[PDB]
């Protein structure tokens, strides 16, 4: 398959990058410099996984080595919640752009659409326990968003976490200047999204599926939790094409034009994920996979649930 998507700004994403939240500050930097080696064009990054410097240290190693161009690279992070304010959002980006060792991101996304109270703190908390908000809106963020394009800082802008009422307030903001390259959302068998796929799709949003091993490395799993590459019915459909379960959970968001981002610091898994490139999943097993939707989510920001920006109380 062709190896990038074009974006609604004229660039070009490579359809599989290495995702970095949990990979050990220890670890990343060397996930990061086997991916490259072994092909792997991007990278997703944020600010509150607080291994970008480790992550910077071998995207720069590469670019000296001059393994890669950096024109060759696609480098992804993101705003956290506690940045959502028009006079913060510029040196957050700056921040990131710093430990990363670049000087522009070619993506740059609303991490959630829930602002939080600024500060030290990721998740500022009042004395019961419930998510500080910040008053500053999906809108007013955008427009702060849309400024680091004007300032050279980002090639593209994007979204994360938004539901299809939220993306339809992003579209439908007075004055937008930029439209949404990417929503980067939850995607896998058990969390299959296909209205709000088809929702960002049809606006030429392209999505991006986080998660899509099932996040077995979440620092929530239950043993009781489904587990998407134990699952016997993937497990099949994996070995009747000479696969493993991990290759044809990335594979399958790759065929519904999609990018995805499994994470790995395993340098022999870095290497499996990305030979995904020399077989295709028939539409039976597509809509086989499809099928196994059961509505989970790893990622459901639980302790922000009466934030009004909360996005998953919705449908989609
Ligand atoms: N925008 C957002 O809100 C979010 C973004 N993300 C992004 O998406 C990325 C991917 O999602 P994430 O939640 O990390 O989880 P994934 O679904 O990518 O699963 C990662 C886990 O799968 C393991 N693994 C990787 N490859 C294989 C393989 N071939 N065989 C067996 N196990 C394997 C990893 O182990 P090991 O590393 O030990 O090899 C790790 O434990 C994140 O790292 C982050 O970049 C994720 C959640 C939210
Ligand atoms: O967020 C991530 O990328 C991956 O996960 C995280 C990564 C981190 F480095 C720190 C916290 C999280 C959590 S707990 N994320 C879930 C989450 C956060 C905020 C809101 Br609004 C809702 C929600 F569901
Ligand atoms: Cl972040």
């Amino acid at each position: 398959m062709a190896s990038r998507i074009l974006l609604n700004n004229g660039a070009k994403m490579p359809i599989l990058g290495l995702g970095t939240w949990k990979s050990p500050p220890g670890q990343v930097t060397e996930a990061v410099k086997v991916a490259i080696d072994v092909g792997y064009r991007h990278i997703d990054c944020a600010h509150v996984y607080q291994n970008e410097n480790e992550v910077g240290v071998a995207i720069q190693e590469k670019l000296r080595e001059q393994v890669v161009k950096r024109e060759e690279l696609f480098i992804v992070s993101k705003l956290w919640c506690t940045y959502h304010e028009k006079g913060l959002v510029k040196g957050a980006c700056q921040k990131t752009l710093s430990d990363l060792k670049l000087d522009y991101l070619d993506l740059y996304l609303i991490h959630w659409p829930t602002g939080f109270k600024p500060g030290k703190e990721f998740f500022p908390l009042d004395e019961s326990g419930n998510v500080v908000p910040s008053d500053t809106n999906i809108l007013d963020t955008w427009a702060a968003m849309e400024e680091l394009v004007d300032e050279g800082l980002v090639k593209a802008i994007g979204i994360s976490n938004f539901n299809h009422l939220q993306v339809e307030m992003i579209l439908n903001k007075p004055g937008l200047k930029y439209k949404p390259a990417v929503n980067q959302i939850e995607c896998h068998p058990y969390l299959t999204q296909e209205k709000l796929i088809q929702y960002c799709q049809s606006k030429g949003i392209v999505v991006t599926a986080y998660s899509p091993l099932g996040s077995p490395d979440r620092p929530w799993a239950k043993p009781e939790d489904p587990s998407l590459l134990e699952d016997p019915r993937i497990k099949a459909i994996a070995a009747k094409h000479n696969k493993t379960t991990a290759q044809v959970l990335i594979r399958f968001p790759m065929q519904r034009n999609l990018v995805v981002i499994p994470k790995s610091v395993t340098p022999e898994r870095i290497a499996e994920n990305f030979k995904v490139f020399d077989f295709e999943l028939s539409s039976q097993d597509m809509t086989t996979l499809l099928s196994y939707n059961r509505n989970w989510r790893v990622c459901a920001l639980l302790s922000c649930t009466s934030h009004k920006d909360y996005p998953f109380h919705e449908e989609f």
